């Protein structure tokens, strides 16, 4: 699988993937998750969040999207802060150096065990190739419970910010997550992740930090 990161500075170049993305995202959260809230007019699932400030991560193979991730900065708008702000007690994060993760997929397809790597672990070790190459400090998630397990095993340190309520018949939480060397060296190294897998298309002005 190839990552690309897509962002409002090479966003012109990813029209045609962006179109096909908000549909896939129909049919995974809409139409397979069942989530008719997230229903639109026009059949794209894209909601408030996806703005010029978002970040997607967006894995393709064999010319299709495969797995995705959203990424939006703290100091802007997010679930936390403008959803649900009762799942983190002492308030929303809003930091400079810290993202909130969404829209975590992949497609059924790519689901389990293929070739090497799962799916699933690729795009979010890419999600902390992201951070560390940015120089965030920490990832913000709003997530159903059944997660917290999965990131404790995949190396992942994540405390809560609140208590777990129910949400739309399910068990929710707000994390945050740390992004470090080890956050990322640990998927890759537990999930047979082979280093770095971002796609940096037409982002030569923007300056990251060599990964370890
Ligand atoms: C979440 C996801 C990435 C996991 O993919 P994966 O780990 O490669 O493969 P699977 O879907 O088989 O999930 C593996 C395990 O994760 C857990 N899991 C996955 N989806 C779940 C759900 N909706 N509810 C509860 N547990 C779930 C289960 O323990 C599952 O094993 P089991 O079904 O054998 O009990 C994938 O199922 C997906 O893209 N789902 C739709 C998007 C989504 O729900 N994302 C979170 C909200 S943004
Ligand atoms: N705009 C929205 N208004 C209102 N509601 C919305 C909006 N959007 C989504 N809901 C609803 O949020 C509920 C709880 S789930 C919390 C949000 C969820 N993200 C994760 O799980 C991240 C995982 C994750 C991410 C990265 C990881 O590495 C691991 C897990 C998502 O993006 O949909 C669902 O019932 C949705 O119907």
């Amino acid at each position: 699988m190839q990552v690309h990161v897509i962002r409002r500075e090479n966003r012109a170049l990813y029209a045609g993937l962006l179109e096909k993305y908000f549909r896939i995202r129909h049919q995974i959260y809409v139409v397979e998750r069942g989530w008719k809230e997230l229903d639109r007019p026009d059949g794209r699932e894209i909601d408030q969040f996806d703005t010029e400030d978002a970040v997607y991560l967006l894995g393709v193979d064999n010319d299709d999207i495969v797995a995705g991730m959203r990424m939006v900065p703290t100091t802007s708008p997010t679930l936390l802060s403008d959803v649900f702000p009762q799942l983190a007690l002492a308030g929303p994060v809003r930091r400079p150096d810290a993202y909130e993760l969404s829209r975590i997929f992949v497609v059924p397809r790519k689901r389990g065990e293929h070739g090497g790597p799962r799916a699933e672990a690729v795009i979010q070790a890419a999600a902390m190739e992201y951070g560390l190459s940015i120089g965030l400090s920490a990832f913000t998630i709003v997530l159903e419970t059944w997660w917290l397990p999965r990131l404790v095993d995949q190396g992942w340190k994540a405390k809560p910010l609140g208590l777990p309520q129910d949400i739309n018949g399910f068990s929710t939480t707000a994390v945050i997550v740390d992004v470090d060397d080890d956050a990322w060296v640990g998927i890759c190294n537990r999930r047979s992740v082979p280093g770095p897998t971002l796609e940096w298309r037409g982002l030569e002005a923007i300056r990251r930090h060599s990964l370890p």
